[PDB]
This record gives C-alpha cells, sequence and structure tokens, in this order.
C-alpha cells in the first residue's frame, strides 16, 4: 500500500459547494487522490424549507445553506464523506439518525457518537457542543420544534459509550466539534490570544469537559476539532490535536497523509457495534432515550469475547459489515436500525 490522503474540514455552515470546489482544486494542482473526507461539523443538512425551525442560528442570518441541492440529486459529493454534528444542524435530521446515516449520496452521519472502520482506519465520532445544564438530559423522540435549544448539547453518556474502544487496538482519528477542555495550553496559546483575544478570558477551561475525558481515556492517534473558526496544533502525549477553521475562510481545510493499512470499504467497527447491543436496555423506550436508570457501564461490563463473536454474527446476518446507503427516510432509518438492535439483543439470551 502506497497511502492515502484524507483531506479534514472544519466548519462547512452549509457552504459545500465551495468545500467541494477546494478539494478538487487541491487533487488538480498536487495531483493527488483524497480518499475520503471527514467534517468537524456544523452540517445544516437541511432537507426543505421545514426542516428551518430546527436550525439555531439568528433568524437575520439563518439560511438554507448548500445541502438541499445535494439532498434533491441536483449537486452530487465528489468524494465520500463522514462527519458529525456541531451546533448550526438540522437537528431533527439528525436525530432520526442518532445510529448515524447517509443524509444523501456520499455523505455519511456518525449518529450522537459512534465508531466507523476504513482503510484499515478506526475513526471515532462525537457530536455536539458542550453545555453543563443539558448534559445528562435525555433525548426526547420524536423531534419537535422546542428543543432546537437542546438538541446538539453534547450528552455525558457519550463518554460511557466510548471509553473502552482502544483496548483492543489504538483509535487511529478521534472527531469532535468543539475543542477537548484544556488542550489550548498544549500548542502555542500565546500566538492563538493574539489573533483571538476573546478566547483569553477562559483560559485553561476552554471547551468541552467531554471531549476532555474521551482524549484522556482513548489516546487516539490524532484529535481533530472546528467550532472555533482558527487552526491551531498541540501534543498531548501520543495525540496530534488539529483544530481547523470553517470553509470560505483560512485553514478551513488540511489533510493527512497516513499509511494505507488495508484498502476496504467503509464498515462499521466491531467494538462499537458490541457497545451498541450490549446497551440496547438503556435505549428501549424510542420516545425518550437513553434511561438513566439504567447503567451504561454496567451494561457494558457484559461483554466477553465469545459474546462479542457472537453479536458480530448476527450483525453480519442482519445488517452486515458494510456501511452501505439506504433510501428509506430518515424516520423509517430510525425505525430500521433500532428493530435489528433490540433483536440483536433479545437473541444472546442475556439474563
Ligand atoms: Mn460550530
Ligand atoms: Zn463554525
Amino acid at each position: 500500500g502506497g497511502g492515502q490522503h484524507i483531506a479534514i474540514v472544519g466548519c462547512v455552515h452549509g457552504k459545500y459547494r465551495e468545500m467541494y470546489r477546494q478539494l478538487s482544486e487541491y487533487e488538480k494542482s498536487t495531483g493527488k487522490e483524497i480518499s475520503f473526507v471527514i467534517c468537524t461539523g456544523d452540517m445544516q443538512t437541511l432537507r426543505y424549507e421545514a426542516d428551518l425551525v430546527y436550525l439555531k442560528v439568528p433568524p437575520k442570518y439563518k439560511q438554507m445553506g448548500d445541502f438541499h441541492l445535494y439532498y434533491e440529486g441536483k449537486e452530487k459529493a465528489p468524494y465520500l464523506t463522514l462527519f458529525i454534528g456541531g451546533n448550526h444542524e438540522s437537528s431533527n435530521v439528525l436525530l432520526h439518525l442518532y445510529n448515524g446515516g447517509f443524509v444523501c449520496f456520499n455523505m455519511y452521519y456518525l449518529g450522537v457518537c459512534s465508531c466507523i472502520n476504513i482503510n484499515g482506519l478506526r475513526i471515532v465520532g462525537v457530536s455536539g457542543i458542550y453545555k453543563s445544564f443539558d448534559e445528562k438530559k435525555p433525548y426526547t423522540y420524536p423531534p419537535s420544534p422546542n428543543d432546537v435549544v437542546s438538541l446538539f448539547h453534547t450528552r455525558n453518556y457519550v463518554i460511557q459509550m466510548l471509553s473502552n474502544l482502544s483496548q483492543s487496538s489504538q483509535i487511529d482519528i478521534s472527531l469532535s466539534h468543539d475543542w477537548p477542555q484544556g488542550i489550548v495550553m498544549k500548542g502555542n496559546y500565546k500566538q492563538l490570544y493574539r489573533f483571538q483575544p476573546g478566547f483569553k478570558k477562559d483560559g485553561a477551561s476552554l471547551g468541552s469537559p467531554i471531549n476532555k475525558v474521551i482524549l484522556n481515556t482513548l489516546k487516539p492517534k490524532y484529535w481533530i476539532s472546528g467550532h472555533m473558526h482558527c487552526e491551531y496544533h498541540a501534543e498531548e502525549g501520543p495525540t496530534h490535536f488539529i483544530a481547523l477553521g470553517k470553509i470560505g475562510y483560512k485553514n478551513a481545510i488540511s489533510y493527512l497523509d497516513l499509511p494505507l493499512k488495508q484498502k476496504t470499504d467503509l464498515e462499521y467497527d466491531k467494538d462499537w457495534v458490541c457497545n451498541l447491543i450490549m446497551t440496547w436496555p438503556a435505549f428501549s423506550n424510542k420516545a425518550q432515550f437513553p434511561d438513566l436508570s439504567y447503567s451504561i457501564s454496567e451494561l457494558l461490563s457484559k461483554r466477553t469475547k465469545e459474546l462479542d463473536k457472537k453479536i458480530i454474527e448476527l450483525w453480519e446476518k442482519y445488517i452486515g459489515l458494510k456501511i452501505i446507503y439506504d433510501s428509506d427516510t430518515f424516520d423509517i432509518q430510525f425505525t430500521s436500525r433500532r428493530f435489528y438492535i433490540e433483536k440483536i439483543y433479545n437473541e444472546l439470551n442475556i439474563n
């Protein structure tokens, strides 16, 4: 294998045509081939004007952006684009796809959180931004316009969902929207505070305590974030932290040149899939989840090598390890995926 060249993108804020133009011009002038694209959020995946109610942007600035052109098939994403949610989202769409999903051709949402595999890499995504008051709130479903202010705040439960994922092998890349709290102090923060003197106020507390815990636990080779509209680099132990800007502005896109360990299509990660199935009982009520009367970490402690093997066989049987486009509406996708999770969990016959 020669190498894979991965585009990493900060905030999109609805500017898809422009992003893809810049990516194409990069290929043209470098002769390099982009394998795939990863975006750190503000994806604004509004299908139609009805979704505007779920986008938290001041009314004077609120627009559709470009997404609907891709949803309708008038434009077509030229690269496989993997993304997480930020603070400017069609949040209803994302909640229907909380277990991940393609929003249109070549655009795959990682859900609230998940790990995926592509070309031998394991990639973790953590959606939203941090708000302390909401970190223990459940999601209520179906979405309603009242929830526009809260749907995009990162829940604490993602830490328990994700923390065992580096036990069998290291995570190559983790993605979040807001920065891991404290990582500002591990780069050229002085230089940063000249460009952005508003950040000085926050000092070491700038960013998400949830993304901090995850970074600490998984210690990925790379952690990528956006949201702040500036470039930044920091080293935290074995983790290279990279923060990226916003499309239309400088340093919105960068590129990772990584070994091509294997060439494989996009797949569900086996460890993640075991975690997803083993936590079904906390996610049993479609109208309100998770149910924190259950303990997620208690649910996960029941995993064994032998039982994980069974989970994967059933997942392979009903869903398949390859992540593939689904043309059902997102509400139907919510039902279908949760149907198979539940069915697989129940076949395990766990006491
Ligand atoms: Mn943002
Ligand atoms: Zn942004």
